[PDB]
């Protein structure tokens, strides 16, 4: 008997040109909306992140692979929308720190406290705090960590690991740059070591490549990571293949899956922009990767994977999926990669929306860490920085442009950023919020104390 | 029946260092919210544009002038939250034009029909559709327009002109660039004569000096506008006192105040950013126009005024109240300018929200036309455009980019942005719309039609 609306088609309703034709509504929202609002408890969360897709990026997307009058049947879907603010603290004065990385952002969300660029879930002064994973499952709730991303990555890492530096992903890293953290000096471990200590049900991801490493200390003392976690019990998956022969996950035999050495593939394939690319360079039309196929799970593929695994607990799961961007050095400023990665994540969000619609008591949040600096302006703009000019499925030139800053490693800006929810607790979005009321929002839907 | 409610505070609401210190929440909002909704007519509209105002530009006004966790009591107060579309059409092909300019965007709220870059109130076969302002006058509403620009500028103009180009200010340059609008050549007129004829209740803004050109046909040939404005009944008025002075406003008096020859003056001056300006020149302090006192109403004093007079009419009334930038052209890449509209624009919206609070039948929509291309970056960012750093509310350095153009003309992107409403018939700008979406739900809202 019908649950919660998921909105059905908010493309431009007919033909653009005529008056009315380019109406995503068809009547009055009033009904709607009050048909979206519900504060029974939410059995089931699913917070599904798009490094760095704030506003620019969602559009672009969209008139790139849906046409500007278009409709992402996953993103644009949620009924209950807002704009966050993720503004980091600088670490010595505790002042804010106007433009964050994924580190801080995530940590911000997963614990409820602000914290300086780099850290993950410790405060400024260092303090460990606990995760809403960790808190999920102190509950008796099942629990998910899904990335394209290596999952040692600041947001995957956020749920699972507290370093006061993002960069200690395993034993050597966390010797040599957080020795307070690292194992041999009585510290919690790496960020790897952490995520296997932690014991999601279903971790699922790349980063294969820190696994290889060895302990320096404890029970798996000179054991590679991967033996360790091999000892400890869990399930290790590499492939589309392995990953569909999995019937089960839980605290007996939880779920590791490692899908490539780093990331895992990029979906689209593109040029990197140039300076006047839109002038002096052809139109782009993205291509498929050809790493891109059915050995390597999509992040969709992922994401239905890992709710029919979790979806199991009796009394519910927590689930975070984040579609990752591969988006500096000779990665930075590539239009094609950044649309192609919010193109993966509005599949995973379509999964996660058919899934709560039919399930009837789960919240599902849809928002970024921080926005990408990429810019959508007029074809003939002649720009400073890096620009492409691209064919739409309008059968039209975008043009898109990236001037924050002459080095490839500064992807991203302050600005505050969309929120999207459906399901119980829902309204907890809607306005202006702090990334943090996010963690509050989660904490109160699920009960947890 | 107690007032459905504005959000009273959403700063952060705590010390943003600790745990929770940084939520801008205190509870469950699904109450709130649900307090929110009402499809009850729609008694008056007030509908308040920031010109470039996307989400980029609230933020870093709200960091510079509120701190970072700060809360604009106007802007940010709006519980009803969604993000639209506002992309224009090629004329020749009908196709997206990704970047829309301020006349085409005008166009779209004001009549529902999209429109290519610079055209008033006509569609791509330059045929003229009624605009939300011309309707309410025919329902016998009482309508206001309110503008710090020129009023001949396109935001103001396009409620009350219907021209194949926004160039097209007075009989001169209609002749030259219009010839088929141009009086003397059989059209309705230059958008100041097509202004006089909509006679308005109120129209507060810019832009006296093209009411110095004389007609070349009709009844007042011969006559400057000025003395056609005079000779057709209106009460002129040119600086605060005269404003003040000003006891009622209807159609046997209808009220023009010109108060500066071009646009009103700005709010606060700045230094325009630089190559590498936060690193080579000093952090920027915004100063006080001394342009810009008792003498000259501010926006906020405009929006209140017109308030009074307009609420008089017993069957409700219209009022569009823009915030306008300076911006190009030695006035382009200006924070303190672009920060101060911004401030000036949250003044008017607390008006517009304390006057429909205590009405109870009042629909306040707040949004842009489109967003600046200004961004939010890295304290120590090296961009290849023009950069400034800033001393914000917080005591911290705030760092300003302009990275979308080598010129001083593009100052906008094609970014979805938020839009925001409070009272009847808010539910209509959650989630995702279109700009010309906003057209019938004011339209539907006043029961137009
Ligand atoms: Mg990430
Ligand atoms: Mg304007």
């Amino acid at each position: 008997t019908p649950e919660m609306p998921v909105l059905e088609n908010r493309a431009a309703q007919g033909d653009i040109t005529a008056p009315g034709g380019a109406r995503r509504l068809t009547g009055d929202q009033t009904a709607a909306l009050r048909d979206s609002l519900s504060d029974k408890p939410a059995k089931n969360i699913i917070l599904l992140i798009g490094d760095g897709m704030g506003d620019s990026e969602i559009t672009a997307a969209r008139n790139y692979a849906e046409g500007a009058g278009g409709f992402f049947k996953g993103i644009d879907a949620l009924p209950l929308t807002g704009q966050y603010t993720h503004y980091a603290l600088n670490k010595k004065t505790g002042k804010p720190d106007y433009v964050t990385d994924s580190a801080a952002s995530a940590t911000a969300w997963s614990t409820g406290v602000k914290t300086y660029n780099g850290a993950l879930g410790v405060d400024i002064h260092e303090k460990d705090h606990p995760t809403i994973l960790e808190m999920a499952k102190a509950a008796g709730l099942a629990t998910g960590n899904v990335s394209t991303a290596e999952l040692q990555d600041a947001t995957p890492a956020a749920l699972v690991a507290h370093v006061t530096s993002r960069k200690c992903y395993g034993p050597s890293a966390t010797s040599e740059k957080c020795p307070g953290n690292a194992l041999e000096k009585g510290g919690k471990g790496s960020i790897t070591e952490q995520l296997l200590n932690a014991r999601a049900d279903v971790t699922l991801g790349g980063g294969a490549k820190t696994f290889a490493e060895t302990a320096t200390a404890g029970e798996w003392q000179g054991k590679t990571l991967r033996e360790q976690a091999q000892a400890r019990g869990y399930q290790l998956v590499s492939d589309a293949a392995s990953l569909n022969s999995v019937t089960e996950a839980n605290q007996q035999k939880p779920l590791l899956g490692l899908f490539a050495d780093g990331n895992m593939p990029v979906r689209w394939l593109g040029p990197k922009a140039t300076y006047h690319g839109n002038i002096d360079k052809p139109a782009v039309t993205c291509t498929p990767n050809p790493q891109r196929n059915d050995s390597v799970p999509t992040l969709a593929q992922m994401t239905d994977k890992a709710i029919e695994l979790l979806s199991k607990n009796e009394k519910g799961f927590f689930l975070q999926v984040e579609g990752a961007s591969i988006d500096k050095q000779d990665h930075a400023a590539n239009p094609c990669g950044q649309i192609g990665e919010t193109v993966d994540l509005d599949e995973a969000v379509q999964r996660a929306l058919e899934f709560a619609k039919k399930e009837g008591n789960t919240l599902v949040i849809v928002t970024a860490d921080h926005a990408h600096a990429s810019q959508i302006v007029a074809p003939d703009t002649k720009a400073p920085g890096l620009t492409q000019a691209l064919n739409t499925k309008d059968g039209a030139v975008m043009v898109m442009s990236y001037g924050n800053s002459e080095e490839d490693s500064q992807e991203h800006t302050g600005s505050q950023l969309r929120i999207a929810a459906y399901g119980p607790h829902a309204a907890n979005v809607v306005g202006l919020t702090d990334q943090t009321d996010l963690f509050y929002t989660m904490k109160a839907a699920l009960g947890l104390k």
